[PDB]
């Protein structure tokens, strides 16, 4: 009934102009809020647990990435409009905290697959293709620890489940030929990206759809691809952009439908016995703290599901 949770102080320690449409620090706020439900709650002390990730390996990266992008990256001479379409401004401390949280992903695949449920307070970098990078993602994290993942003994079939409001472009593209990794995504049809290529499976949304159309679809559409592949791990990408008052997705669900959404999730998982690592992902408020509460969902519904 231990649930790890995955976390390096590197998360938002970014700096970036005030006005920027990356709410980093939503990280620590929603790992010190978690700090003070410890204090609080006997429940939230004996029931979660901290790992902290060291940097993933460059050769983690690089069957996914094109090397060259890799290098760019690591030395920044990445051409500035390509680091513009990124949307951060480069630093060392970018690379060292997507590398971190890259690791952070595979530990949260590590820990997962020992006690059944673990939780990543970062991660979801969908938008990460082969040869570039797209939408604040540099390289991409859920396709990096499915593939490693893989390497593992009793892993030969992930299925990732993105739930973030934009669609797994770079997912959808890293995993598009190989029958080893499956790809479902549910997003927001009109938000970002405009093209769209195919995941394994793709659900997309009407601007301002509300819970139970989401709902519903979700658990049937989560049900059936469970079924359908029997996956030895699941990636959940948790993102919270669905919400009704994100300023970049056009959908209107509810806090509670996402508590509902992680709820069902989870309890599936747990259900099937099926090792789940989850992702916050997404998340976009100016009022970057307004964002812990969505996030803190996730922690609840593994804390009502390990059962306490
Ligand atoms: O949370 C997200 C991130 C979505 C990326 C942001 C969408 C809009 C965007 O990136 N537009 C843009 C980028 C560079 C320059 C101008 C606009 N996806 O999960
Ligand atoms: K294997
Ligand atoms: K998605
Ligand atoms: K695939
Ligand atoms: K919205
Ligand atoms: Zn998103």
């Amino acid at each position: 009934t231990m649930i790890p949770l995955i976390y390096h102080p590197i998360y938002s320690q970014l700096d970036l102009p005030v006005g920027h449409r990356y709410p980093i620090n939503k990280y620590r706020l929603l790992y010190e809020e978690i700090v003070r439900q410890r204090e609080q709650s006997e429940a939230w002390q004996a029931s979660f647990e901290f790992h902290t990730p060291i940097a993933a390996e460059l050769s983690r990266i690089t069957p996914l990435h094109d090397p060259d992008y890799v290098q760019a990256l690591l030395e920044g001479r990445l051409p500035a409009a390509k680091m513009r379409r990124i949307g951060f401004p480069w630093s060392k401390t970018l690379i060292e905290r997507t590398l971190h949280s890259v690791g952070g992903t595979c530990l949260t695949v590590e820990q997962a697959l020992q006690s059944g449920v673990a939780i990543h307070l970062s991660g979801g970098y969908h938008h990460a293709h082969a040869d570039f990078g797209s939408g604040f993602c540099l390289f991409n994290d859920l396709a990096i620890a499915a593939h490693f993942a893989l390497s593992l003994p009793s892993v030969d079939k992930v299925l990732i489940i993105d739930s973030d409001v934009h669609h797994g472009d770079g997912t959808a593209t890293l995993c598009a030929e190989r029958d080893d990794i499956i790809t479902l995504s549910f997003h927001c049809d009109k938000n970002f990206p405009a093209r769209k290529p195919a995941s394994s499976m793709d659900v997309g949304f009407a601007n301002q759809t509300g819970d139970e159309e989401f709902l519903s679809t979700f658990i049937q559409v989560v049900e059936m691809a469970v079924n359908l592949h029997r996956p030895d791990l699941i990636l959940y990408d948790a993102g919270v952009d669905i919400h009704n008052d994100d300023e970049l997705g056009y959908l209107s669900i509810s806090q509670a439908a996402i508590a509902q959404r992680d709820r069902f999730m989870l309890g599936l998982a747990k259900q099937e016995s099926i090792p789940i690592a989850c992702v916050i992902g997404g998340g976009y408020r100016e009022d970057h703290a307004a964002l812990v509460p969505l996030h803190l969902e996730l922690l609840k519904a593994a804390l009502l599901s390990a059962g306490y």
